[PDB]
């Protein structure tokens, strides 16, 4: 048996648990950056990806683990109609590196399916691609940029959303659900999927986010809290 | 800070950490069957309840706890058709003995709202009555059988549910989603409402069922299992 | 699989989730005073129990649960010349009473061994009684007052003390240890017995304590915090 | 507010998870030898190391965290009175490095007490040097290999020992048990120590151990299980 679990209430800026790729960073205020804020307006061009130190154990062949990870995030604009590209909650291999930004969210660098990205991914798209639904939406990424499932939803900016993304080992489920609590909304997903097919025994989780590849197409991507658990029996 | 935890991966016969009322008992096979089973057939005009021994302080006056709660259900039915009346999972003062069955799960004793009743459930109701939406739906009961928030659902006779109720302190949002995994469908609702208003500084937690009146309209209400945890930070 | 956990931080005159007997009672300042206290003194003739509300599945009849509690108490006492009698911690029937006062300690009727005293406790024990070493002692009590093991230890009355007692289910070993943390000084014990042959499959655990006969021989008994955690697999 | 925990009931020899170092590997059968073992002997020579891949936040300057670790090891030896050196559990900076094999148990050069150390160790100490007392003992060593503190302990060869170390921040408490469940023998101790005086804000924590310098004057150093959980509030 075996067992991962951390827990985050605020980031400092020098989180040594936390691995930082391109430009996240951590404000003074303890929230995670995931994309760069210059005046206190997003910037566009912007990549970045954090990880959790620590490789968790997803499977070892024969078995699966359970797990169950909880986040909140808050997205900015200065003009609401406007804006791109989103957030992703992923696994993916120990050593995984950024990939091409904009509409790929840092996670492919094509929009073919590729077996060997090894990558499952829970985003939350806000700039309809040519691989998109017209509209805004949750989808789960199996090995690319086109996923295998999507729901709308609607974004509500400057309001703090609670994520709670789920894996039940004896089903291979794979559940996500997304709630404005002030607002009063949520939206739920769920797929199956055999992670023994995808994923290497041994992953790293975290988050990834760009912006629009023009100007004043824009916004926000950051991370206020986290926690995560796993287990394998 | 207080906290209370407990988890159950099947039950026992012998249960003393629960409280059971009415017709609610513990197969052979391990399963909670909220209402009565007679050959393999749901009994009409049954009504079951199982508590948690323990009051939890979900409360102080001042401060609010956050909690999570998960367990698992499933519902048989001879005719998917002539179904009735349902199942909630609900908070309540310690003392709480049933009120009347069929429409009122047992729970609520006519259909006016009370705040002597002080009762909050998420219930999942197969059978339209006066007060009631024209469809299967999950509402969300505060002093009361007419709901204060509704949204449809479609059953899936014969196969596990999954279902998660999470309470925040912080912002007062009550949500919970349900999902059946093997079917690949899943609904999700949230409210805010604050507990300091509605509840006792210490309650019992549970569920709560009951089958139609009329021979031939009925359902199973089986717990396959449960775990809950509270925080009063 | 089954778990039970809780933890106090500090404590509330009205809480509903534990079962105060006899003279047990808290404070305005959240401290559980097991025996009375009247100015700032302690008095004689004093008898109290705590305990959770929610009985424990320990046992099975094959499988034993594994254990680990911790809690945090201080003695004071007028002159630490004469004081009585002690505190323990124990597991017990669900319907357990208070028994003896004195050298007792509130939990056995007199001093024979007795099987259907279905006790088990980790005792404090600050007097010696005609059964007892000559001198202050940590004890493990078997269905009786008689310790069934011993070793000496010194009380530092007015600091707060920190105890851990852990019960590992494959070894069938019961493990406690003591330390004062300012002063640092610190003990230990365990012993192996087989609670399938002594306790029944539920329990509800807790302390109990009580002071001297005669007056000025007498110390306060406070438990300060506390916490606890079981696991039947 | 930060946590980490992980648990670890038995190893694999593909741990992404842990960092080795020089000697230390793991078995077919999931036991995490620190140090070599040929035909069924141990190797003289040898030098192990085991940490967990995160780093774990330990202090923020002004507030201390709070950690329990609980571990299991077993020492054979051919022969009971020609056994060397000892096995360590250990927090250092994040890029620690292996240092002098033999009585340093590879954590020192050499044997003065300096402060860029920033080690802190607990030790289970089976040869004496000339820095030690003439017995096997625990000792709790604060940046160099002559411990601050020491008591005597017997050792079992044969036998699966539990270990456990509480870090309580309110009383800057380091606490350490050691317990022979089947031969039933216990043993204690603690200190005083504020480690944001002696670590940095981020660590590595984990396991080290060196056989003897000369042939035949050796023993195992296995590891079954291990289980560590950090609170900084
Ligand atoms: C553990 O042992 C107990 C003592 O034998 C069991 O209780 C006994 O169970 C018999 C059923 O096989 C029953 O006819 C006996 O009259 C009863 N005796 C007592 C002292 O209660 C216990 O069995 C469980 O508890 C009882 C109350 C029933 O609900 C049974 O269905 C249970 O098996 C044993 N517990 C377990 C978990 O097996
Ligand atoms: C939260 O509010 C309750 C009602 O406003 C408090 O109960 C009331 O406490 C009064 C003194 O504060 C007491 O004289 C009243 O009789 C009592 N009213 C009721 C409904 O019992 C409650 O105080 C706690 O509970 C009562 C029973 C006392 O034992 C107090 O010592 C407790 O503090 C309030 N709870 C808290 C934690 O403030
Ligand atoms: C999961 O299956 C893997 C691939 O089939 C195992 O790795 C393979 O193990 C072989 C030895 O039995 C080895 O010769 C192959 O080169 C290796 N293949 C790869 C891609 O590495 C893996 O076994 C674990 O990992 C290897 C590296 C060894 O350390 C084994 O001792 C480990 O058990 C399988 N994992 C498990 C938990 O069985
Ligand atoms: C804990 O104390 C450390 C030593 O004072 C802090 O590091 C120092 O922070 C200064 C910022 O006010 C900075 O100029 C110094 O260069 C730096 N010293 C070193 C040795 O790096 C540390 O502050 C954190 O670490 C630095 C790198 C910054 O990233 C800060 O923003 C961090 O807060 C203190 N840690 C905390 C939690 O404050
Ligand atoms: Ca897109
Ligand atoms: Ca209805
Ligand atoms: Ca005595
Ligand atoms: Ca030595
Ligand atoms: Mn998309
Ligand atoms: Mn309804
Ligand atoms: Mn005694
Ligand atoms: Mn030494």
């Amino acid at each position: 048996t075996e067992s991962t679990s951390f827990s985050f209430t605020n980031f400092n800026p020098n989180q040594n648990n936390l691995i930082l790729q391109e430009d996240a960073l951590v404000n003074s205020a303890g929230t995670l950056e995931l994309t760069a804020v210059a005046a206190g307006a997003p910037v566009p061009d912007s990549l970045g990806r954090a990880l959790y130190a620590a490789p968790i154990h997803i499977h070892d062949n024969t078995t699966l683990a359970s797990f169950t990870t909880s986040f909140s995030f808050v997205m900015a604009a200065p003009a609401a109609a406007a804006v791109a590209d989103g957030l992703a909650f992923f696994l993916a291999p120990p050593d995984t590196q950024p990939q091409a930004r904009g509409g790929f969210l840092g996670l492919f660098a094509d929009r073919a399916h590729d077996a060997s990205y090894q990558t499952v991914a829970v985003e939350f798209d806000t700039y309809s691609n040519a691989w998109d639904p017209n509209y805004t939406h949750i989808g789960i990424d199996t090995n690319g940029i086109e996923s295998k499932k999507t729901t709308p939803f609607d974004m509500v900016y400057g309001e703090k959303a609670n994520i709670v993304i789920t894996y039940q080992a004896s089903t291979k489920a794979l559940a996500a659900s997304l709630v404005f609590p002030v607002s009063q909304t949520s939206y739920a997903v769920s797929a199956r999927v055999d992670l023994r097919d995808i994923l290497p025994e041994y992953v790293r989780v975290g988050f990834s986010a760009t912006t629009g590849l023009n100007a004043g197409v824009v916004e926000t991507h950051d991370i206020v809290s986290w926690s995560f658990a796993v287990s394998l029996a």
